[PDB]
């Protein structure tokens, strides 16, 4: 019923070469509408902060909720939120909006793959619509 | 006489297969207890924050105090936490709850174990506890 | 005309072996004076946490305004630090007091370098006062 979609540093900017031109605000807004399409309901935070984001990571965890995560470049360097992730009981999604195989080699490392359920990049913000939807068919 | 035991991200989250059952607060009063029977006074914290680590570790700095360190997940990737323990006078004394040779590959490197005293790692809680041992007998 | 000067983690603690002796408000007073000298105005900023560097990034973004960074430690590890400053449109001068090519390999990696339009390292605080002259006659 209730997923959680959680975006890391940068991600406030958005909105257009790599990352579109979808503003976080107009996202907010077509996850809510499509999660209300789906029978859920989406709950979608941001934050530039890494214990910010632990501390939502907690939360989903103690509340056995789904989680879509679209860490920005914390994706590439923390093992904190990875640990963190790893707790979660109910599904965890990694969203990227940019397709990351495709640009610096750095980029396609991430801490968070392997413990992740699945993971989309490079459909566009449509990447967190598409996570809703197998989140709603499962 | 004072010691520092820092903890970092995630280990508020303790109590269980690979770091046990005991929890924060627990942890928090067997070390006080292993201290006052050493003749030491813990001050024990944590936080997901690194920046609030920083300042903890500056002020054992300022104070010429010993730390005893389980940075959590910071201690495979921060740079900037490995450079603040750099400038302390006193001992520090790395420690992990889990035996971090056993597990992924990213785990076995660390940036304060070659600027650390010592590293306990494997040893589960008793491991603060040794570490505090080790700093009375010195 | 105005310069923003951004330092990262422990940068506040200077003050002598490998970063000299001069502290971070005589360096904030150096700064402004050879700003003023060049009929520039420098902000000087300092913080140990990556979300606020962050911000004073984003803020020099949206006023299209040049950066000069010391990133410390996150120099070597954060793409989330790289991404933001990507967004730059005027120039962006990484700086590092310290000769990071004769220290450890790791301080040999920088994610900002790439993406930066020029670097000063190992010149001490006047690397600082080098790049705000750099900006002055361009
Ligand atoms: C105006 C602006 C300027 C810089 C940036 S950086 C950013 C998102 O950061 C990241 C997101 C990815 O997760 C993705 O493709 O969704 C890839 C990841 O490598 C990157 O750090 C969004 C964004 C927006
Ligand atoms: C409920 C829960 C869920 C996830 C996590 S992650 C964590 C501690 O993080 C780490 C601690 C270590 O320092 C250690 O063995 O003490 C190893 C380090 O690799 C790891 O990130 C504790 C903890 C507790
Ligand atoms: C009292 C004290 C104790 C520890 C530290 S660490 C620090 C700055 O950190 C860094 C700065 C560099 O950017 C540089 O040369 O300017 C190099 C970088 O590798 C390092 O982390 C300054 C500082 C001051
Ligand atoms: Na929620
Ligand atoms: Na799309
Ligand atoms: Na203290
Ligand atoms: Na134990
Ligand atoms: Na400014
Ligand atoms: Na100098």
């Amino acid at each position: 019923l209730i997923v959680n979609v959680i975006n890391g540093p940068n991600l406030g900017r958005l909105g257009p070469a790599v990352y579109g031109g979808t503003t976080h605000d107009e996202l907010v807004a077509l996850i809510e509408r499509e999660a209300a399409e789906l029978g859920l309901k989406a709950v979608v935070r941001q934050s530039d902060s890494e214990a910010q984001l632990l501390d939502w990571i907690h939360q989903a965890a103690d509340a056995a909720e789904p989680v879509i995560l679209n860490a920005g470049g914390l994706t590439h360097t923390s093992v904190a939120l990875r640990d963190a992730c790893a707790e979660l009981s109910a599904p965890l999604i990694e969203v990227h909006i940019s397709n990351v195989h495709a640009r610096e080699e750095f980029r396609r490392h991430s801490y968070l793959s392997p413990i992740a359920t699945g993971v989309i990049v490079g459909l566009g913000i449509q990447g967190y619509l598409l996570a809703l939807r197998y989140l709603a068919e499962h």
